[PDB]
């Protein structure tokens, strides 16, 4: 019921409401449940009724600015710890950053000083960030998968000393093309750390 | 002050050191006076620092994305008040979105529900969803001026009720040919909704 | 937002307190609200208590609503893995927000530290640390007589660090009973790192 | 068995894999359900393990303090509906709180404005809140009966207009002795409110 409710709350521009069943889903899920079985359903919703052609970009565009709103402050609440940063971000070309930022959001759940640039980050900067913070890793969301299509075979090599690559755009012959480590689960990312 | 010393934590990925520094300037400046002499003043140089060459765009967004964190955590106290919304966004093709956040804060803190979109709204749905919401206004941010010369003679006359026009990108002779209240200064956009 | 909030707290008011509190949290960010409003109304509602302006009905519901609003903090915290930090206050000491506010710091600079709630008899503490292995005990002293009541070199090879502060805590008792004194919550994560 | 698997994760300092195994079970009996077949089943082998010398009370808190959180978002989770408060604790001397969170929680999913106050309240300090606020009734949550046993006849009287006194502490001659009306369970408690 939340996800209808809090789908209709943002469709009709009612944010105080949709804060309300937010808050709902967070204090009876917990945050990683909330993302899992409120945040990702209605986003997913959202893609499929924009595909059907049933809502303009106008109404997904205020879903997600509010989820993403949401999520930012549950990644400032968690832990920030000392020490090599990982740096988390999406292949040029990739705008959806929601999925990045989940990333980075489990990595500092477990203790990881991941640092969540944005999307879509040309890939000479990336490696230049990491190089001068001294990044023990890199961590790639892929939504699309174009953005990865258009990079040369081995471009993520080396972004950092271990590169990461996951999302729905993503697969693990791609990964092995371009040179990273393939993740199916965001759980399984704090291990490999 | 606190700018120089709030960059250099970023662009070294001290996350709790900048957010130390923006809290102590809201704890000093407040609210309007940290946005005018901290968030814009650093996001300026950030600009620049990139077009001299002296940073990439990695430490770009890293800065961006901080500020924009900020910027929504205060755009949340002004509050969303009852009544007909005036939605907030940026031309299409126009990616930078802090000055349209910028415009919702402001309209927020004298009471005015300003719906933040996001950046980047395609004309005809933006129309549809103020129609369909009731919407009183509509704001655009231009930053870059080449959005604006895309859009036809009249594009923004009737997407709401009023639009305003503001941002670096615009100016009063291309907000005349497009049929947009221009506006120059933040505080002043409530007041002219209301007049 | 401080007297808001306490006047919000003496007319039973838990739904203005709790949007009042969200208003301190979303300006002063996390360690601010608790530094800015959380200690500070804490602070007053003793004064007023030992002044007898309210009784300690008032002061049990002002302190088990800033426990709760500080637990959710310390829940969104996130907790790593790796040998846990036991936090709790000497046996008699029943005050456990300064305890849990020492959680709180630890988690947010990526230390495990396992809250365990107020008031826990030294060889039961012991055995638990041993049995996890934990790296460190920390300790809340509010009241001074709780330390008084422990006898020399009690609390030493509690763990291999064990921390004492608070106001109860000076200097000197932590070295009657062999414990490390701690002045700030921040230089806690120092330590340890 | 989800109240074995919560207990092992308590029990060797495993927060997040004691959470999942929480909302696992939120998630599949529902809020009143998971207080029922895994928030109280693990407080009462806590407690026998305790008895029995296998834990210390250190493992003990550490499963309550978990436990009480769990609750207190159950609480917030059911809402704090306007109107005069009815005030829940518990006697003083009684540092048992989850029996007193428990009937909060119980009246709020009922339209009860209940005011947990956190446990251990003197008597007049209890009698002059209830006073201040206009508290239409207050409930105690007695799990020792020690603590009852302390009070003078009449003590717990006109705290409230109404006053309810319950747990495994309590017994209807107790009440009556204390001027308290009686009730065994946290169902007829909003019921008995009407
Ligand atoms: C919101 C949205 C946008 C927004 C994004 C705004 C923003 N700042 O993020 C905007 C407006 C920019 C947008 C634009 C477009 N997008 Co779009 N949109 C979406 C939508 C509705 C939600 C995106 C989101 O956040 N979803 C949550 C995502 C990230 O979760 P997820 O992918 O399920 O993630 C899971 C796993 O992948 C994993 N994971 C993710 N990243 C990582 C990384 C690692 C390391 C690991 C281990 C795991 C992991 O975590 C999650 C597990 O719970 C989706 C619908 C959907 N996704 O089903 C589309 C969707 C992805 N978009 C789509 C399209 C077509 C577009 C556009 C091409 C449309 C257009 N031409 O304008 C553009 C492309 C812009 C670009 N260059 O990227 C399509 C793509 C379909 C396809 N054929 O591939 C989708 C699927 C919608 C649809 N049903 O057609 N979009
Ligand atoms: C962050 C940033 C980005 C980010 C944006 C991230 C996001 N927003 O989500 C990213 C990386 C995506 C980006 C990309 C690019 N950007 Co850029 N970048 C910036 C930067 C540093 C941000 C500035 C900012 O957000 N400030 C807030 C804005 C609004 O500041 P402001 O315009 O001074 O705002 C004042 C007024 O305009 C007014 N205002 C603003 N809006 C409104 C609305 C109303 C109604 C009113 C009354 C007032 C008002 O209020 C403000 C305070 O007084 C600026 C530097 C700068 N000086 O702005 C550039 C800058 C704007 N970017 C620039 C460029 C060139 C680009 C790119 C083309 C670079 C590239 N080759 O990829 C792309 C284009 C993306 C697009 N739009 O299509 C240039 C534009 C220069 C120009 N050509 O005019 C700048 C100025 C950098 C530079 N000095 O060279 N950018
Ligand atoms: C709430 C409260 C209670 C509640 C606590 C409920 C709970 N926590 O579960 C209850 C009702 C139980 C209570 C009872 C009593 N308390 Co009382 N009460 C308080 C009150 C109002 C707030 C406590 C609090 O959370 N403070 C927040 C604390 C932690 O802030 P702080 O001490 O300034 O802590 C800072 C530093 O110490 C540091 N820090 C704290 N811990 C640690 C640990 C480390 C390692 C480090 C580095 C730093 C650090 O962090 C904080 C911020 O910097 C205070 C008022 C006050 N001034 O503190 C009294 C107060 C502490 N209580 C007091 C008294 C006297 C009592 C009782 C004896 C009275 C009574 N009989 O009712 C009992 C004793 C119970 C017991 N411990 O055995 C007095 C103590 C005065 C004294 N003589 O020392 C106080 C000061 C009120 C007063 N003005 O008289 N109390
Ligand atoms: C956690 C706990 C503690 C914690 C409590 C922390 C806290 N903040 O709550 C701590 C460590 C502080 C503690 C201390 C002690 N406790 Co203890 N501990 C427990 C434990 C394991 C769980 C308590 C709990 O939350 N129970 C959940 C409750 C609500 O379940 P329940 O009581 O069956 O309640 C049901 C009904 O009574 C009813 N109900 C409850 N309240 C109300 C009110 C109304 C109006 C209504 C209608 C119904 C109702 O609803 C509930 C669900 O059906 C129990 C084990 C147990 N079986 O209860 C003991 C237990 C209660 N503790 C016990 C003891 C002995 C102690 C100590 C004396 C130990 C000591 N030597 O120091 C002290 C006394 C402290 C004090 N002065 O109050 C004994 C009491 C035995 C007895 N009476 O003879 C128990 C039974 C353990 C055992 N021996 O097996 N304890």
């Amino acid at each position: 019921d939340l996800g209808t409710g809090l789908l209709e709350a943002l469709l009709r521009g009612d944010l105080a409401g949709a804060e309300a069943l937010f808050r709902r889903g967070l204090r009876f899920w917990g945050p990683e449940g909330v993302l899992e079985h409120l945040l990702l359903p209605v986003l997913r919703e959202v893609g499929e009724a924009w595909a059907r052609g049933e809502i303009g970009v106008a109404e997904e565009h205020l879903a997600s600015t509010f989820l993403r709103a949401r999520l930012q402050e549950l990644l400032d609440l968690a832990g920030f710890p000392p020490g090599p940063p990982v740096l988390v971000t999406t292949p040029p070309g990739e705008r959806h950053e929601i999925g990045a930022m989940l990333a980075a959001y489990h990595l500092r759940r477990k203790g990881v000083p991941a640092l969540y640039l944005g999307p879509d980050t040309p890939l000479p900067d990336l490696r230049a960030l990491a190089r001068r913070l001294g990044a023990g890793a890199v961590v790639l969301s892929a939504v699309l998968s174009e953005p990865l299509r258009a990079l040369p075979d081995g471009a993520l090599k080396d972004l950092a000393p271990r590169v990461f690559l996951g999302g729905q755009g993503a697969g693990p012959e791609e990964a092995r093309r371009l040179g990273a480590e393939y993740m199916e689960d965001l759980k399984g990312l704090a291990e490999a750390l």
